[PDB]
């Protein structure tokens, strides 16, 4: 059937000239509201949460492991790098590149948490280990987000990503102490306020990783907190025809305020 968020969802992406792509899953009772949810998109930057949680999951059987120092050469910064080009010639933790591929997306540390799992593939391993037997990761940063619609490299689901982060945030795959790390990344995010959380009651609170890339890519994952109520796992993709496309967030934005009016 269609429901009626889901024909408001269709009427959004339909003025919004992309495709769009919806997965909810409501913790209160288990439902899912989906909107092109088996449908491939690419990640972009929302991969880093699998990548950070794969190393959260290593860090269980290690307790010094996020304390381990990685060295940063100049080679290493890519297209976006703000927290690791302040430490070229020395070093960070697994902690530090965690914590600053999720909140302020720095692209440098990303390839260092792949690296650590010993390439893409060690993310997708991951991922499979948890039960996702969609997500793919095939790059490392920056190419990871070409975002060419068809490619199936580096792409996942709404519906997988949404069991994905719930399992991850609220669920058991990680460790309890993990799990609260990475909820605490999440909820410190710097880049969501115009994406999920933007179509939201402002009194919710939201933890969220973005992305965007090529194609207009505007993507963005999120667990919310809301007023008086269980929480709520959200999955917002979205990508265009041109590859010079512009980033939309308000279409995120519009999206999660359709998809909060039908709970
Ligand atoms: C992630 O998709 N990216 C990293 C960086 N930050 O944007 S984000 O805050 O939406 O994640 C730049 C854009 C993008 C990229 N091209 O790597
Ligand atoms: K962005
Ligand atoms: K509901
Ligand atoms: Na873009």
């Amino acid at each position: 059937q269609t429901s009626a968020v889901q024909q408001k969802l269709a009427a959004l992406e339909k003025s919004s000239g992309g495709r769009l792509g919806v997965a909810l899953i409501d913790t209160a009772d288990n439902t899912q509201v989906l909107y092109r949810g088996d449908e491939r998109f690419p990640m972009c930057s929302t991969s880093k949460v699998m990548a950070a949680a794969a190393v959260l999951k290593q860090s269980e059987t290690q307790k010094q492991l996020l304390n381990q120092p990685v060295e940063i050469k100049p080679a290493d910064l890519v297209n976006y790098n703000p927290i690791a080009e302040k430490h070229v010639n020395g070093t960070m933790t697994l902690a530090e590149l965690s914590a600053a591929a999720l909140q302020y997306s720095d692209n440098t540390a990303m390839n260092k948490l792949i690296a650590q799992l010993g390439g893409p593939g060690g993310v997708t391993a991951f991922a499979r280990a948890i039960g996702d037997e969609t997500f793919r990761l095939d790059r490392t940063e920056p190419t990871l987000n070409t975002a060419i619609p068809g490619d199936p490299r580096d792409t996942t689901t709404p519906r997988a990503m949404a069991q994905t982060l719930r399992q991850l945030t609220l669920g058991h795959a990680l460790g309890e102490t993990q799990r609260a790390q990475l909820v605490t990344w999440l909820k410190g995010n710097t880049t969501g306020a115009a994406s999920i959380r933007a179509g939201l009651p402002t009194s919710w609170t939201v933890g969220d990783k973005t992305g965007s890339g090529d194609y207009g890519t505007t993507n963005d994952i999120a667990v919310i907190w809301p007023q008086g109520r269980a929480p709520l796992v959200l999955v917002t993709y979205f990508t265009q025809p041109q590859q010079n496309a512009e980033s939309r967030r308000d279409v995120l934005a519009s999206a999660a305020r359709i998809i909060a009016e039908g709970l």
